[PDB]
């Protein structure tokens, strides 16, 4: 990452899927998930959905690093569920700097 930012903290969303099985699963696994992103500053490289990919993509992939150091090993579906967590976690933390970037 070597110049990333660190969001804050959130209580771990729900994100619903579209199937009850989902909705459930997640509540019962939450615990296991990230809670905080990492993304740039906008200023020279600042893109709208590229940005949630390189937010996204190196939050999970730090994840699914640090997995075999910590004993875990995410399945294919706790990665998909936590893509759409770290998604929707990172796009509310650019609305709220983006409302002050094509406001200013």
């Amino acid at each position: 990452l070597g110049g990333y930012m660190l969001g804050s903290a959130m209580s771990r969303p729900i994100i619903h899927f579209g199937s009850d099985y989902e909705d459930r699963y997640y509540r019962e696994n939450m615990h296991r998930y990230p809670n905080q992103v990492y993304y740039r500053p906008v200023d020279e490289y600042s893109n709208q959905n590229n940005f949630v990919h390189d937010c996204v993509n190196i939050t999970i992939k730090q994840h699914t690093v640090t997995t075999t150091t910590k004993g875990e090993n995410f399945t294919e579906t706790d990665v998909k569920m936590m893509e759409r967590v770290v998604e929707q976690m990172c796009i509310t933390q650019y609305e709220r700097e983006s409302q002050a970037y094509y406001q200013r």
